[PDB]
């Protein structure tokens, strides 16, 4: 079903086509740190494969709603209260309008960031593929990483920024220079929030265990310009402010490491 980030098919109308979008446990949310429960003693995030350079087969697409990276290497996460081990499938990005304006889906104490990168994972022990996993409404995992402006270019982002320059037009695809996935995550992985939520685009399935990192990854204002230059169609517009409005916590508790 067609959906958009504004207009008659905008987020307040998603529920018409995708019923889950009007559910009680939706994402993204604002995280009030005061109300985050230190909760269980949880195994620290265990990352496998994140230090390896990416395959030259890894590629990036302008979907018109985001820019997605389809991962071609094996990356695994466990710990942080997730049930078992999860395998990374893809990366997507949400950003603002100009000059570092708010673009994140999540926030912390009302504070937004100019970009939010989300990495999506499925449990390979249960299914052969990420698509299989979503079709069955089983638990999938997602990490949310904020970017924050810094005076210098973040060299770790170079291959991603270069990719953006190659996918300005809707539907365009490009291979990416090798990057190290670990280096697109915060320097410390020790500080994060956990909650149960949903996909932030239709079908808005309420099956996502979110890990939201508290500390951001740096990006320069110059690098941000590569996001602001992306186009989307349907009629052409800049692809900007591509974030879903925040959803109510309701009966949920957010945990923190």
């Amino acid at each position: 079903p067609y959906w958009a980030y504004s207009g008659a098919y905008g987020p307040e109308h998603w529920v018409t086509s995708s019923v889950s979008c009007g559910g009680r446990h939706q994402s993204p949310i604002d995280i009030l740190d005061q109300y985050a429960r230190v909760g269980e003693e949880y195994q620290e995030l265990q990352l496998d494969g994140f230090d390896n350079e990416s395959s030259n087969k890894t590629w990036m697409k302008n979907t018109g709603k985001t820019v997605a990276i389809l991962l071609k290497d094996d990356y695994f996460v466990s710990g942080a209260g997730l049930p078992g081990r999860f395998k990374a499938e893809k990366v997507e990005f949400h950003w603002g309008h100009s000059n570092g304006s708010a673009g994140s889906e999540h926030s912390i104490n009302g504070r937004r960031f100019p970009v939010e990168m989300q990495i999506f994972f499925y449990n390979p022990d249960d299914f052969d593929s990420f698509q299989t996993a979503i079709s069955e409404n089983r638990i999938i995992g997602a990490m949310a990483i904020f970017f924050q402006v810094s005076p210098r270019d973040n060299s770790a982002l170079d291959p991603i920024i270069h990719g953006l320059k190659g996918v300005v037009h809707h539907e365009k695809e490009t291979f990416l220079d090798p990057f190290v996935l670990r280096d697109l995550l915060p320097a410390s992985l020790g500080s994060y929030y956990r909650y149960t939520g949903s996909l932030t685009t239709p079908p808005c399935s309420e099956i996502v265990e979110w890990i939201v990192f508290r500390r951001p990854v740096p990006i320069s204002y110059h690098q941000l310009e590569a996001f602001y230059s992306i186009f989307t169609t349907e009629s052409v517009e800049y692809l900007r402010n591509n974030f879903r409005p925040q959803q109510r916590l309701h009966d949920r508790v957010v945990s923190k490491s």
